[PDB]
């Protein structure tokens, strides 16, 4: 509260460590689905569907022009990309098994670097 602070987190870091882990991600030979922006012109039902579309590159590009104000905000976006996965793509599909892998390669990677 006012005048009263638990001890500084050191955040100077974060920036770093979440280009690297998205560099991690964006070389991972399962990224494929997830590199670019769904093209909404020529996938029936996305733009309908997936109320927030996101994908690599775009966090990529957020992440490079101070668009995450922290940490967390920058989890989310990646969580969002393989939430809306799921929500689109059968489980027992190529694009439906990605971003299974996708997401447990990326929570693992979340958990050692930060907590």
């Amino acid at each position: 509260s006012m005048s009263v602070k638990k001890p500084k987190r050191d955040d100077s870091k974060d920036l770093a460590l979440c280009s690297m882990i998205l560099t991690e991600m964006e070389t991972h030979e399962d990224a494929w689905p997830f590199l670019l922006p769904v093209n909404l012109k020529l996938v029936p039902g996305y733009k309908k569907v997936i109320k927030k579309p996101m994908d690599f590159s775009t966090i990529r590009e957020k992440l490079s022009s101070g668009q995450y104000p922290n940490l967390e905000t920058f989890a989310l976006d990646v969580r969002l990309v393989f939430d809306n996965c799921e929500t689109f793509n059968e489980d027992d599909s190529d694009i439906g098994r990605a971003g299974h892998n996708m997401r447990k390669y990326f929570e693992k990677k979340w958990t050692d670097t930060f907590k």
